[PDB]
């Protein structure tokens, strides 16, 4: 591919977190955990006090499809003021994409401004082009 040397970085005031691949124990404080990396171990059974979601994204997935469901999981957690972790393998591309996507809908911002917001708090984010295009699709629907 430590990147996040102090653990899961709070990126949004609504207790939205961003990380690379976790260990089991690192998952514990979170109410909702969304794992958007195919190769990243499914830790579901290992943590019963956690609403665990795994979406097996690879860098060439049609992620725009998954975005209504995924951003709804997130919005529903924020109204209940729950602690939320969104992680991938390296916490650069797939997980950042999902957050940016959230920001587009529920912060009512453009792709560009949403990216700018996350890069401002997660300096190392580097969304893949394929994923950027999937986000471009997301921007269209939200504008329809
Ligand atoms: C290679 C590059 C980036 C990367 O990050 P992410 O797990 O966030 O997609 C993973 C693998
Ligand atoms: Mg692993
Ligand atoms: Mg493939």
């Amino acid at each position: 591919c430590r990147i996040y040397p102090k653990g899961p970085l709070l990126v949004l005031p609504e207790k939205i977190y961003l990380y690379s691949e976790p260990t089991v124990k690192e998952l514990l404080p979170f109410d909702v955990v969304i794992n958007v990396a195919e190769e990243a171990n499914d830790l579901r059974m290992q943590v019963p006090a956690v609403e665990y979601h795994h979406y097996r994204w690879e860098h060439d997935s049609q992620i725009a499809l998954d975005l209504p469901s995924l951003t709804s999981i997130i919005h529903a957690a924020t109204t209940k003021r729950e602690k939320i972790l969104i992680h991938s393998q390296c916490g650069l591309s797939r997980s950042a994409t999902l957050i940016i996507a959230y920001i587009m809908k529920y912060h009512n911002l453009s792709l560009r401004h949403s990216y700018d917001l996350l890069k401002s708090r997660a300096d190392k984010i580097n969304p893949s082009i394929g994923l950027i295009f999937q986000l471009m699709e997301w921007e269209v629907a939200l504008n329809a």
